[PDB]
């Protein structure tokens, strides 16, 4: 019926509505840092969001968005792999049932509690249904998390969620600051992938950062409070929402570093 987590509606189903889902750039993968070729040729990235201007979240069934008004280049990313401007539209995240999985993204095979993905499209395509028809319309900077100390910058998310509970609720939530969820260093891994859900589109460039940012436990709890069903329906909470690695197969994966 409509996809999801579960064991009938599962990432290995997805194929038989999106065949793209056995495509030849499918995200996520493991990212084998033996393997992954430094490029010296990759420039730093560059994240402008002190202009930055949140909107709203909401609860859309398979995760929660912050959403921001992408009208004007208030919070874009260049540099790194990229060629021309890509403006933030949303973050979201994905996260397990259990601290020991969760993130999309592999390093060397290890899990980590829950992944962040910030998500941008390339200004030329004029607007995000335009970008995602594209092989080079998206950038998604991904940002692994594992249990430790709080992070302090993302207590504003946890103490909403309460309120959007459900699938299809929303909240106002303005003048929110994506610059709380950054680690200190910039260094990555980029490779050209998909987005990780239906329609699985092949129109992202990934940047994947090195250094993970902590969390604490008390936070992640509290993600796992949330419910894929909608109110009045029985309640099935809001776990594992991630997909598993895809093959590499004709794909190199840089680094920014060594
Ligand atoms: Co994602």
């Amino acid at each position: 019926h409509h996809w999801g987590y579960g064991k009938h509606n599962g990432p290995e189903h997805w194929h038989k509505d999106f065949p793209i889902a056995k495509g030849e750039r499918q995200s996520p993968v493991d990212i084998d840092t033996h393997t992954a070729k430094y490029d010296p040729s990759l420039k730093p990235l560059s994240v402008s969001y002190d202009q930055a201007t949140s909107l709203r979240i909401l609860n859309n069934g398979h995760a929660f968005n912050v959403e921001f008004d992408d009208s004007q280049d208030k919070a874009v990313l260049k540099g790194g792999p990229l060629d021309g401007t890509y403006r933030l539209i949303q973050f979201h995240f994905h996260w397990g049932s259990l601290d020991g999985q969760g993130s999309e993204h592999t390093v060397d095979k290890k899990k980590y509690a829950a992944e962040l993905h910030l998500v941008h499209w390339n200004t030329k395509y004029g607007d995000f249904g335009k970008a995602v028809q594209q092989p080079d319309g998206l950038a998604v900077l991904g940002i692994f998390l594992k249990v430790g100390s709080a992070k302090p910058g993302l207590q504003k998310v946890v103490d909403v969620l309460d309120s959007i509970k459900t699938k299809g609720k929303s909240a106002d939530f303005t003048n929110f600051d994506p610059r709380g969820l950054l680690p200190e260093s910039l260094d990555y891994w980029t490779y050209p992938g998909s987005l990780t859900t239906p329609p699985l589109l092949e129109c992202v460039t990934w940047i994947v950062l090195k250094e993970p940012i902590s969390v604490s436990s008390e936070q992640v709890l509290k993600f796992r409070k949330l419910n894929f069903n909608g109110e009045g329906e029985p309640e099935e909470l809001m776990v594992d929402n991630w997909r598993p690695a895809q093959p590499l197969k004709n794909r190199q994966i840089k680094a920014s570093f060594k």
